[PDB]
């Protein structure tokens, strides 16, 4: 029995383009597809979807939806996709989607949502796509927001004005990440730590001014990387070098400073060739393609350790530090322990870690860490090292 202002087929009901204030009651039991878009629905009550055990696609987008009650989606063991975009939701309805291991797609794009609470989507761990796009009024994301989503492949946090990248370490199977249209000032290694399966990353129009040393080294399956339209002047030495599957990169519309620090990039471009980034400065090279720069225009020498490490006598328990500040800040820094273990700002080791400065940090150090440590700095022109022991 088909409802009034709708169009039924076969298991497909179409009730679009009608001034409907609430969901119609007379819904057939055997329906998979259900379109309730371009209507004026404000509230979604508990158990509004009765006996819909065949429902795979439910579409509640482009409405004035303001409230989704507790257990609104009970009795839906077939639900695959759910659309709620272009609505007026001020939060995410955590309790609504109660026990749904069948839900694969979720679209909360373009709502006035203010935050993503701890364990927001824990009730739907089988998610594959999650669209949180155009959340212009978003003000805070929980560190434990994206817990439970171990099967998520796609995530959209575009057009949200994010100051910092939220915690994504929980998402071990992520393959595509949209972060465009944000205010992500600088990019850190730890931002992407634990995203080895990530293939595409989009940081277009992100107001990105700096990328830290070894910021991407963890993303060892990255193929597409869009840093177009940002405030990048330079990139650290050999940022992309270790990423071996990288084949589409957009570097255009950044104020590229073409000094000695760009030569690794011009060489990488000249080599890798994604198949158009131009020098914005200095005036001598303005509008020259970065990947066509030969080395003759530049005078470059080994990197200079402005602040080399001095020897330290330390107590067992207290903090410790061995400095390695350099000219420039883009020059790559590798440390070397007395073990023979090499280290980098990209590394994910507890306690001991190389801060963005280039300095090697400690916390709760032991006496058995005694030995000679060496800072190994490299740029486009050569290698330079300085070494000092700690006790
Ligand atoms: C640290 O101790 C070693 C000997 O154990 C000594 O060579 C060194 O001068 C000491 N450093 C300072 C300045 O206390
Ligand atoms: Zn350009």
């Amino acid at each position: 029995s088909c409802p009034a202002a709708c169009s039924c087929s076969n298991s497909r009901v179409i009730c679009t383009r009608r001034e409907l204030a609430e969901v119609p009651a007379s819904i057939p039991v055997n329906t998979r597809y259900l379109n309730l878009q371009e209507n004026s629905i404000q509230v979604i009550r508990t158990d509004t979807f009765k006996h819909l055990r065949h429902l795979e696609i439910l579409q509640l987008s482009k409405n004035l939806v303001r409230k989704i009650e507790v257990g609104a989606f009970n009795g839906l063991p077939s639900l695959n996709t759910l659309e709620l975009f272009d609505n007026r939701l001020t939060t995410v309805p955590t309790q609504a989607f109660e026990y749904l291991s069948k839900l694969r797609e979720l679209w909360l794009r373009n709502n006035p949502i203010e935050s993503i609470p701890s364990y927001a989507f824990n009730r739907v761990p089988s998610l594959r796509r999650l669209d949180l796009g155009e959340l212009k009024r978003l003000e805070y994301i929980s560190e434990a927001a994206f817990e439970g989503l171990v099967n998520l492949r796609y995530l959209n946090l575009g057009m949200c004005n994010l100051k910092d990248i939220p915690n994504l370490t929980a998402l071990v199977r992520l393959e595509e990440l949209e972060l465009s249209g944000n205010r992500l000032d600088l990019i850190r290694p730890g931002s992407f730590q634990g995203l080895t399966s990530l293939r595409k990353l989009w940081l277009m129009h992100a107001q990105v001014a700096t990328i830290e040393r070894n910021a991407f080294d963890d993303l060892k399956s990255l193929e597409e990387l869009n840093l177009s339209h940002n405030n990048l002047m330079s990139l650290p030495h050999d940022l992309f070098t270790p990423l071996h599957r990288l084949e589409r990169v957009h570097l255009n519309h950044n104020p590229w400073h073409c000094n000695c620090d760009v030569l690794w990039l011009s060489w990488w471009l000249k080599e890798t060739v994604p198949s158009c980034a131009r020098c914005h400065a200095p005036a001598g090279l303005k509008g020259r393609y970065i990947g066509e720069l030969d080395q003759s225009h530049f005078t470059c020498y080994a990197p200079v350790i402005v602040e080399p490490p001095t020897d330290l006598n330390v107590t067992e328990g207290m903090a410790a530090e061995l400095k390695c500040r350099t000219g420039t800040s883009m020059t790559s820094v590798n440390w070397l322990t007395p073990n023979g273990t090499l280290m980098t700002h990209g590394s994910y080791r507890v306690r001991i870690s190389v801060l963005h400065d280039g300095t090697l940090n400690f916390t709760n150090v032991t006496v058995q860490d005694t030995g000679q440590y060496t800072c190994m700095v490299t740029n486009s022109a050569g290698n330079t090292t300085a070494s000092a022991t700690l006790n």
